[PDB]
């Protein structure tokens, strides 16, 4: 169902900036990014399976900026900033993304 | 069976990972390794129906779960609790018995 993508998507990218968003010192942080790492796997063990869904640019830049997101809290725990030019790339790849998959793309 | 091998390998990963020193400069790829391998043996057989009535899938789902809490919270370089560390080894022990049996 293509509607439940969206939806999903569109969750996830809501949980991406909302965690990215906080105040680097928030006591909410810890458990933002735990909700946000529960998201990015359930929606990647949803699709990543989904072969055609590569073809769409919101999967690949979703999938690209969950991994950059991914990335950094397993390499340094939860309330380790995220580069401040990494951060503004995956909320600009959430922009493009967005932009793309909510015209079916 | 795919299932006893895949289960396997996961085990051997816990157990190489719980067992590096602080001081190991592996330790990093090795908690990035043991999670990937984690959330590829989740979403493998998390969505199999027989398997949450297998004493093996409950009791290794239940210990990564507990890895995974615990790295989550925390850098990869710290060392989970040794109590908790000890706890899964030895889920891991009998979880292994009963995958190597059917169960």
């Amino acid at each position: 169902e293509d509607e439940e993508y969206i939806k999903d998507t569109s969750a996830v990218i809501s949980k991406v900036r909302s965690t990215l968003s906080m105040q680097k010192t928030d006591p909410n942080v810890a458990d933002a990014v735990a909700e946000l790492r529960e998201a990015s796997n359930s929606w990647v063990a949803k699709y990543r399976k989904e072969k055609a869904l590569l073809g769409k640019a919101s999967f690949r830049d979703i999938y690209s900026a969950l991994n950059a997101v991914s990335g950094h809290y397993v390499s340094f725990g939860p309330t380790a900033p995220i580069p401040a030019k990494r951060k503004a790339r995956i909320l600009e790849e959430m922009e493009t993304a967005e932009k793309a998959l909510t015209r079916g793309r």
